[PDB]
């Protein structure tokens, strides 16, 4: 049915007043009703590009390459190579007498099967400009081949002719490396050793140092291109990371152009042929350690050996004729869509009986299932505080609780690791000698029109198993757990999909285009394996659309913008909206939080009463996360002490509160370098009960943002999708029922932030608009018919025609005027009266009275 849309009369006559201003006109009404007139409107090119490389040179003196910039001051900035080298050769040797538990650690790195092969390595890298380093997961390639390169350098005095950086594909691994390096080299982050992710960084110094950074981190910096560098060190090629896959065209273009580069790559134990073909048949160095096998179980075996009862073809059906009749009888009675928590909680005080000591180490998909099976085991009997340890490992948890499954255990005592794939080839822990496998992954699935970052479990390779296994057995004989039947396994991929199949290409297309690498297409089609026709025409599509690139895909000014952002490129548009409002930081704000997990600690369940409390009357889940922001920065003006009470007061993050804050600040600079003047981008206090129209506004733009991720509410934790599907309300959500009950909303129309599915769809991160928010900035394609609205041909509407039709061409007015601003960003203090009043207008409609809405 349509909605009761009651707007002023006076307001109507104040839309086409502007409208008028502005010297556009309005579609007509259809003079026969069943015509449905399109109320869409629309509206210099540049010349288009050659397939061009990323610029490289070696090291140099007066040139920091991690700030991308000159020294004219210090040591370095004056003195000559030469003497660079001798003075840090002698410094090294100077630490060497001086700390006494230096060479205490030295020892330890030696026993690491990647020692032996520092001869052939070293030897290798220097005569060829491309290597690859396969060998297992726990032979030290990622910690140590670096400082071997190092290393080297140095007491050849050649220390100011090495700079390296490796790349890593997640975040955290990027960070606690760094931290491992520096430490087995006596030192903290910073000398020697840095790192840089999105958001944070601890730089090392200019010259002789290691940089461990991100890929996107990296690629970003690349529009100064690859200055003063002797190595670039790819690490875990094997995942398939499509920012790594990405990476590699570039670099493949570079030791084309550059050959006096060095490039490492560096996997696994897969078939790295692709890799080497594809780097003119680069050398492989294989490297090995004593490693024992491990006897493989599967969900069977595990019901077998444990006298277990619980309460697409299901494979739990299927079972082997030796197995006994009850093994059979109550493996089906457990469907696959689900992992067992109850199973592995018997499985695990069953390794008590086989009294062998050592670590557990159990593979789970999401925070979510490690959460629970924590507080499934820790909170119940038999597993005690003193005969279990279960540490977890999700990789959004503090990085000392991290470190924490490396060190030992007080004897008689079993350690459980409860960690997600991280652990499958990115980290080794020592004391694993049994692996219980889920035998599945979490991936962001994301295929063409879905516009939609859906978080869905799915089935691991038969190589994900085989390398989950292997983490078992580097003590002694292991064994190893599969949850999946032997019929699953038969029915398994052997190889998973790679990223760059399956995940969207606007990112990289920006990143091409700003690095000037040619066309989105050519380029992309140089990829060691391309990605599928449809994801690039999606990417080119849907930057065009929002005018990052014109019809000629070259890159607009504003794409420039949305280049130089570390973030979804819609947010990027949101942000600088944003600052044409003044509300820069507000919409900043809620762009970095969505870089995050949410700051709330929900102890589970659904959320409490008191975080319920921050959401106001505004039923918004983004004005919940931006309110407790706001009255966290004013308590963080106490002291430390006076932020963690708040904190731990109210049961938030501090972590997390720091690490968005942080985002956001970096976030606002780069506007603010972009030309965009710093009053636009000032601390504004609001309210979240009384009205604000720097919030409504704020609303609005996060309308846009998360276009089109849209819903409408009609029963209890009943909503309906964009296409028309039924989905619910998660029970993180603020605007969530509890069990049973019920609430009324001020309007139905919520745009929402993303969607999982494991169990069923749900929506998170829930947002309340208006009708008139829906239509300025949540709602492509709306037709009317006099009287009737149609909008994006799912949601009806009852309202005025020219009212709704003056709407639409604010918006194109809008985005006129974003396309202005962006050629000239300080525009915005001196705005010609037709602009501003454009700006009010908007305002107007952006609050819920002018819709006939009132939140009391
Ligand atoms: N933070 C750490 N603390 C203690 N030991 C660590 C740490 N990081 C790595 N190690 C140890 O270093 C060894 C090699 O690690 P790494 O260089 O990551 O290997 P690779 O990347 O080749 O699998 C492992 O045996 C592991 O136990
Ligand atoms: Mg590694």
């Amino acid at each position: 049915e349509p909605y009761k849309v009651n707007l002023s009369q006076d307001l109507e006559h104040q839309l086409q007043n502007i409208i008028q201003e502005l010297n556009l006109e309005i579609v007509p009404p259809p003079d026969d009703p069943f015509m449905p007139v399109v109320l869409n409107l629309g509206k210099p090119s540049q010349r288009q590009n050659q397939m061009g490389v990323v610029p490289w040179s070696p090291p140099q003196s007066n040139w920091n390459p991690w700030t991308s910039s000159n020294i004219d001051e210090g040591p370095l900035a004056y003195a000559t190579p030469e003497q660079i080298s001798m003075d840090l050769k002698n410094e090294l040797m100077y630490q060497l007498e001086q700390d006494h538990d230096l060479p205490a650690i030295l020892q330890e790195r030696e026993l690491l099967p990647v020692k032996k092969f520092e001869s052939e390595i070293l030897e290798a890298i220097s005569q060829n400009s491309v290597v690859i380093i396969r060998g297992a997961t726990g032979c030290g390639k990622t910690t140590q081949v670096p400082q071997f390169i190092l290393d080297d350098f140095i007491q050849n005095d050649r220390a100011a002719e090495c700079n390296i950086v490796v790349t890593q594909p997640r975040r955290i691994s990027a960070v606690s490396v760094a931290e491992r390096v520096a430490y087995e080299r006596g030192e903290e982050p910073g000398k020697s050793c840095g790192y840089s992710v999105r958001f944070e960084s601890v730089l090392p110094r200019p010259y002789a140092s290691i940089m461990f950074c991100t890929v996107g981190v990296l690629l970003r910096k690349l529009e100064a291109g690859i200055r003063g560098i002797s190595h670039v060190i790819v690490d875990e090629i094997h995942e398939r990371d499509i920012n790594t896959d990405f990476l590699l065209v570039v670099l493949r273009d570079v030791v084309q152009a550059y050959p006096e580069v060095r490039i490492v790559l560096m996997s696994a134990t897969i078939d790295t042929s692709m890799f080497c073909e594809y780097f003119f048949n680069c050398p492989i160095i294989e490297v090995y350690g004593r490693t024992y096998p491990v006897q493989e179980y599967f969900l069977e075996d595990c019901i077998q050996m444990t006298h277990f009862i619980p309460p697409d073809a299901n494979c739990n059906l299927i079972c082997g004729d030796e197995y006994g009749p009850e093994t059979k009888m109550s493996m089906a009675q457990l469907n696959e869509k689900e992992t067992p928590f109850e199973l592995i909680e018997a499985l695990l005080k069953y390794i008590e009986t086989l009294n062998v000591p050592g670590a557990v180490l159990v593979f789970l998909p999401g925070w979510n299932l490690i959460y629970t099976m924590q507080k499934h085991l820790e909170m119940n009997p038999d597993f005690g505080s003193h005969r279990y340890q279960i540490l977890p490992l999700h990789s959004q948890i503090p990085r000392e609780e991290q470190r924490k499954v490396f060190d030992p255990v007080p004897a008689g005592v079993t350690k459980v690791i409860l960690s997600t794939n991280i652990a499958e080839t990115s980290i080794t822990i020592n004391d694993v000698v049994y692996v219980i496998d889920s035998c599945k992954q979490k991936v962001k699935l994301f295929t063409a029109h879905n516009n939609m970052t859906n978080y869905a479990t799915v089935w691991a390779s038969k190589t994900n198993l085989e390398q989950r296994k292997g983490r078992a057995g580097r003590v002694r004989p292991g064994f190893c757990f599969h949850l999946c039947s032997r019929a699953r396994f038969e029915r398994l991929e052997t190889h998973m999909t790679p990223e760059m199949f399956r995940t969207p290409l606007h990112e990289i297309a920006l990143s091409i285009k700003l690095l000037r690498l040619g066309g989105i297409g050519q380029f992309l089609a140089k990829a060691i394996e391309p990605p599928p026709l449809d994801a690039v025409i999606e990417a080119e599509h849907t930057l065009r659309e929002l005018d990052a690139l014109d019809a000629n895909d070259e890159l607009t000014p504003l794409g420039r913008i949305l280049a130089k952002l570390p973030i979804e490129p819609r947010f990027g548009k949101m942000m600088i909206m944003g600052c044409i409002f003044y509300v820069g930081d507000a919409v900043c704000t809620i762009s970095a939080a969505t870089c995050f997990p949410e700051p709330f600690i929900s102890e589970g369940k659904r959320l409490g009463y008191i975080h319920r409390n921050f959401a106001g009357n505004r039923f918004s889940d983004h004005v919940a996360l931006l309110s407790v922001f706001q009255a966290w920065d004013d308590a963080r003006m106490g002291g430390e002490e006076a932020e963690i009470r708040f904190c731990e007061h109210k049961r938030l993050n501090m972590a997390t509160l720091r690490m968005t804050w942080e985002a956001k600040v970096q976030l606002k600079e780069i506007l603010i370098n972009s030309g965009f003047p710093e009053d636009c981008l000032l601390t504004q206090v609001f309210t979240n009960t009384g009205p604000d129209n720097n919030l409504d506004v704020v609303i609005s733009l996060l309308a846009f943002g998360v276009y089109p991720n849209v819903c409408y509410h009609k029963e209890k934790r009943k909503i309906l999708t964009t296409e028309g599907r039924n989905a619910l309300i998660h029970k993180s959500s603020v605007n969530c029922p509890f069990s049973s009950q019920d609430m009324k909303y001020p309007s139905p129309f919520f745009v929402f932030g993303e969607k999982i599915r494991t169990r069923a769809i749900s929506a998170k991160g829930m947002t309340l608009v208006t009708p008139l928010q829906l239509l300025l900035f949540a709602s492509k394609k709306v037709q009317s018919d006099g009287q009737i609205v149609l909008v994006d041909d799912w949601i009806r509407l009852q309202i005025s025609h020219e009212a709704a039709a003056c709407i639409t061409a604010l918006r194109a007015a809008m985005e006129a005027l974003v396309v202005e601003v962006t050629k000239q960003p300080n525009i915005i203090s001196q705005l010609d009266p037709v602009n501003e009043h454009m700006l009010n207008m908007i305002r107007q409609i952006s609050r819920p009275s002018a819709a006939g809405i009132n939140l009391m």
